[PDB]
Order: C-alpha cells, then structure tokens, then sequence
C-alpha cells in the first residue's frame, strides 16, 4: 500500500548475497512493506558468488527510507571510497527509523561517518577495522545502540532481521515470522565462531584473510582521514 | 570433474529456500552451481525478488546434485509433468537427490520419496505420508542418497551437511566459520513444540488455506503414482 514502511538494501556489484537476501525473506513477510533494491541505476548486479540480482531504483529516485541496510562483501571497499554511495547512505540515515547493517556492512556506515562514538558489530575477521572508523568494537552477534542495528557477519543477518522486525512492530509478530520460518538452528559443526572452531581451521581463516585485512587496513585509514578533515 | 550442483528455481519459490544454500555450496572449492528453468532469464520469487535463472532443462549439465526449494510455486509443480519427468531425468544419475522445506512435496510428486525416510516444513508434514514417505521429525533427514530438509532456514543446516559428505567435515567447517553461523536467535520460537501457544495458533491459522489446497492437489499427484 502506500502506507507500507519503506525498506531499502544497498545492492552492489561484488556484494555477499546471503547477507542481502536473509534479510529480505524475513522483512518481506512482515505487513505491508515495501522493499526497495538500490544502486546507481536499475538493472542487474552480481553477487560474489555469480548470483544475479536486480536492482529496483537509482539513488535519486529512491523514496525516503524507514529502514536502510548495508550489506557486506568484497565490494565494500570500493563503496567506502564511493562519494556517491555515502552522500546517499547520509541523507538516508539523516531521517530514518533506523539505520542498519549487516557483516562489514558496518564498514560502509563507518566510512559515512555514521559509527563515531556508537557501538558497533561486524563480521570476526574484520572486528578490528571498527575503532579506526570510531566505533566502540562490540563483540556481539547483534549490537544496537540507539537506532542503529548493526549484525555480525554473514549469518548473522537472519538474527539481526528477526530483531529488527520486533522492533518495527512488536515480539509476537517476529516471533509468527520465526516460526514460519523453522528458524530452530541445529547447526551440524560447531565452527561457527572463532572461539568454538577448531584452532587448525581458525588459522586457515585468519590467513586466507590476511591480504584482504592489510589491503581494508589502508582503505579504512583513508577514510577516516576524510573524517577527519 | 568439478561438482555440478544444480537447483530447480521456480516461479513463487521461496528464495531463502534456495539462496542460503547457494552461498554455502558456492564457497566450495571445485564446484559450479546452476539455477535451472525451463528457458534461461528472470524467475520472480514469492517476496517480488527477482532471480535469473542460467540454464534451461535442456542445456543443464548432467547433475552430481539436484536440489528443490520450497515456496508457494511447488503447487504448480507437483502437477507439472516436465518438471516431474526432468527432476526424474537428473535423479537417475545424480550422486544426491534433495530439496528444502517444501520442495519435498515436488520429490514426492515425482515418485521420488516412496518408502524412504524424509522431512518437510513442519506445517505441512501431514503431506508426506501420502506421497509415500516414512515422515520423520528431524531437521535434516538422509535416506540413502536423499537428503531432505525441513522448513525454509533449515537449507543452512541441510547445506553444511551436504558440503560435509561432498568434500569432508574440515571443509564443512571452514565454510561454517567464513560464514559466521553461530545463530543466536533472538526468540525461541522457531518449531511448535517450543514458541507459545498463541504464536502457533496464528501460524496455522494463516497457512490453512494452502494446506488445504495443497491437500487437495497431493492426494491428485499421488493417484497418478497409483494408477
């Protein structure tokens, strides 16, 4: 309807999809809600993994957004240096209900100058990235703080959208949602944090990231200059 | 030589039921994923998500995997009899043969589920014992080469199981952890026997009018198995 509250996700080229679309099932089966797809124009974008999504309107044309939400992936380092993307997530998050994100989503928000002195989460490899941005590092799965949701990585989103919708509407309403879903994990490993996984795969994450931490390190500090001045 | 994972998509499917499972089995080494139709191009899910489908029947590669997801869509499928007989064609020969919530009752359309052991989402679990299978109340259920999960978010767990026999559990795991899945969900109320009661109520309130036409359309698909 034309009432419906109005939800946007970022969509960028080289996005996590899961991080997008985990989200979106959960706040579409909400009531009379209008979800938006977003980038600078129209059309296909693809995911990390080859996945093809469609983005539904430009930056301009995008209305005024109840709810913004950040996705993460390896595209987000483009977007943290993407003057055109943070002027849009700023105006955004000047009058939404809440600003969001999801994995090194928050990275984005922190290059927009949306994370100083507010608690924060991301995904585990990239915790670190959080304080330079002038976040307070919450090693949490879900973290809020004012009307900022941040979730942690990938995953993560489904937690974070189930919250999001008992704060939209209320707990008997995302609780209805959960249960629609099955949303009982019974994970089949318990490696699912780097405190409970195996030590031997733990240092395979760590050094299968180190390239991209080093190479995220620099952007991180570039855009914390532009902060600062 | 590398794994060919093939998933049905389907119009009005249940696109978590399909897109979980995809980033889990696409971050496997040596894999292609497929999202198969009946032509190549846009497949609009239940939510108004726009997917692209990269195959059609005809141009998919012989499948190491089928996988069907679930959504409003499988009532058109379970009546569908070139999507029965290429869901059969692929099952012949694929090394597994599998689905998510209720794509299940598609499986069981086909002919795919008589006598084995299987899951569905838990609102429509009254439907597999016509289709003939043994139901079971568990989240992930493998009978032989079948592996069936149960409702919509269960395709994560389903997916690290399958990634576990595909390769082996270190694999599984390191997926697991790229992933972050440590879910701490924020209600308990993700399976009847835990969320209270009025939650429950309401949510077989509102899919009793898809059970019953979905009633109405298994006990027609599994009069075609029989005659």
């Amino acid at each position: 309807s034309h009432m419906a509250v109005q939800i946007g996700f970022l969509l960028f080229p080289e996005v996590q999809q899961l991080d997008l679309t985990g989200p979106h099932d959960v706040l579409a089966s909400l009531p009379d809600v209008q979800v938006h797809l977003i980038w600078k124009e129209p059309g296909p974008v693809v995911a990390s993994s080859g996945l093809v999504l469609q983005a539904t309107t430009s930056f301009a044309d995008c209305p005024p957004l109840d709810v913004i939400c950040i996705p993460g992936g390896t595209g987000v380092g483009a977007l943290m240096e993407d003057p055109q993307a943070l002027a849009f997530i700023r105006q955004q998050a000047a009058r939404a209900r809440y600003v969001t994100s999801v994995c090194t989503g928050s990275l984005v928000l922190g290059a927009a100058g949306l994370l100083q002195g507010k608690r924060a989460t991301t995904h585990w490899a990239y915790h670190e990235l959080l304080a330079p941005l002038g976040a307070i590092p919450v090693h949490e799965r879900v973290v809020r703080d004012g009307n900022l949701l941040t979730g942690a990585g990938i995953t993560a989103g489904i937690d974070f959208a189930l919250t999001l919708a008992a704060e939209l509407f209320d707990a008997a309403t995302a609780q209805r949602v959960q249960l629609q879903l099955e949303y009982a994990p019974a994970p089949p490993f318990n490696a699912g944090s780097p405190d409970t996984a195996p030590a031997s795969v733990v240092q395979q994450a760590r050094q299968r990231a180190a390239d991209s931490l080093h190479k995220r390190r620099e952007i991180t500090l570039r855009a914390a200059a532009r902060l600062a001045a």
